[PDB]
RNA sequence: GUGAAAA
């Protein structure tokens, strides 16, 4: 055949990738097509033939899916912000289950392990409790929105379909009134300007908002009148905050916080519990599933009033704290200052006084608690995306906790994680994938590994 | 390197 850019062929989608792209196959080529979906035939055109695989656009669909979503507004699935929301939301949840499946066949070779089919949100929309929103010049015009996949243009919105819809209305306040004062956006390519990012998050249940403004530089023109009007219109902001990132950096945030009104904290709950939260410290962005998502942890470790936990990756401590009147001891490590000391408060409103934290990385807590001669009985980690060193993992096995409680948002890496442990004598026993980002590609799991003796 | 997150 010979493919070539511009050639148009009729072809079958047959698959998904993890990111969602339709595959096709067509001449010994694997080609991924965006917005098509398995079953359907479409006219694709060719736009980049590589060795092995291709990249291909719809020109016309000839046959679409049963479970294609008609309803997508297609800004959507292009910035990124829902590029499964044109896939009906009970096949959202099936792809995520086999993706988990996939996974640790691939992997770790496992395919006898029962995953439980994702539990899914009620309503999966109007769900993030946080926003970081690029602050763009767009034809002219200072623009708030959100980046094209695999680039850095930005696409003005207003409606952000997956965020809490108050977090929609504070963005767009705040960017009418930097409009209104002629504070200058970033530019990436000519390292200029003022107003990097605005980050808004709203406790779930609390209502409570802190505003992060992301600047270049400690000077903002005429912030405080900024500050007067949006605490105004939104009386439930309870803390602006500015953080200076200076560098040419793709990290949202530098090294820079200042209290510019009210609080550095807001606070919000969890299964029960008060949690003060800065505006550097994580917390899971869907609150609703992240609760559903700790509770199958906490049942799948089977916690005793003498299990020993360690808490790795704490954060605001959350997951430990949520446990620790139930057990024995709680030990917990964070990377991030002002959210292990978060973490510290936490425990202090709550009343707990048997959760010990310290500010390290995982593998260097695991490591000095190794040598103090801590005898923890169950490890919950909680990692970002890329996952676990090997020196943590091995660190952790030489423990000999009975239960280790894996919540992962990327499979990949858990599934590879789950291989090594799988060859120190720990069985992975049982999954469960929660729904935390509906809408998108990502999946959010539990997984149970138990030692062998 | 954080739903998107280029070089
Ligand atoms: N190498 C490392 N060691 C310890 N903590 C780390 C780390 N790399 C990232 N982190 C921290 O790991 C956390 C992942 S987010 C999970 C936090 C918490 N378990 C919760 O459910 O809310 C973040 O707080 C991040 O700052």
């Amino acid at each position: 055949m010979m493919l070539k850019k511009n050639d148009i062929v009729e072809v079958e989608i047959v698959d998904l990738t993890h990111e969602g792209a339709g595959v096709a196959k067509v001449d010994g080529l694997v080609f991924f097509v965006e917005n098509a979906l398995p079953s359907e035939k479409i006219l694709m055109r060719v736009l980049k033939v590589n060795k092995k695989i291709g990249f291909g656009k719809v020109e016309k669909y000839l046959v679409q899916s049963p479970h294609r979503n008609q309803d997508l507004d297609l800004a959507y699935l292009r910035s990124g912000i829902a590029d499964l929301g044109h896939l009906s939301y009970p096949e959202q949840l099936k792809f995520k289950t086999k993706q988990v499946k996939d996974s640790l066949y691939k992997i770790a070779g496992i395919a006898d392990v029962e995953v439980a089919e994702t539990l899914g949100m009620e309503h999966p929309v109007k769900y993030r409790n946080k926003a970081q929103v690029p602050v763009r010049r767009v034809n002219g015009v200072l623009e708030t929105g959100f980046f094209r996949k695999n680039s850095h243009n930005l696409m003005p919105l207003e409606d952000f379909f997956i965020q809490d819809p108050v977090i929609d209305q504070v963005v767009v306040a705040l960017r009418d009134l930097l409009r209104r004062f002629d504070l200058k956006p970033y530019d990436e390519k000519e390292q200029s300007g003022l107003i990097r990012n605005l980050v808004v998050r709203r406790g779930h249940y609390s209502g409570q908002i802190m505003v992060v403004l992301v600047t270049t530089r400690p000077k903002v023109f005429r912030v405080d009148q900024l500050i007067e009007q949006v605490i105004k219109q939104f009386p439930e902001i309870v803390s602006v905050m500015q953080n200076i990132n200076d560098q040419n950096t793709n990290a949202i945030f530098g090294k820079e916080w200042r209290t510019l009104y009210g609080q550095d904290y807001i606070t919000d709950q969890m299964l029960g519990n008060d949690f003060q939260i800065a505006g550097p410290a994580f917390y899971q962005v869907n609150t609703e599933m992240a609760e559903k998502l700790y509770q199958t942890a906490i049942d799948f470790a089977e916690l005793k009033k003498d299990d020993v936990i360690i808490d790795a990756y704490s954060g605001i401590g959350t997951i430990g704290l949520s446990v620790a009147k139930h057990v024995k001891e709680v030990y917990g490590v964070e990377l991030i200052p002002e959210a292990v000391e978060n973490s510290q408060k936490n425990a202090s409103l709550n009343k707990i006084t048997n959760a010990h934290y310290v500010c390290d990385t995982a593998e260097n807590a695991m490591k000095k608690w190794l040598k103090e001669g801590i005898q923890p009985t169950v490890i919950l980690v909680d990692p970002p995306r890329k996952g676990l060193t090997e020196s943590f993992i091995k660190a952790s096995a030489q423990t000999g906790a009975d239960r280790i409680a894996y919540i992962s948002c990327n499979v990949a890496t858990m599934a590879r994680d789950i291989k090594l442990y799988q060859e120190l004598g720990y069985e992975l026993k049982k999954v469960q994938p929660v729904d935390l980002f509906p809408q998108t590609h990502h999946v959010q799991t539990v997984a149970l590994l138990s030692k062998l003796d």
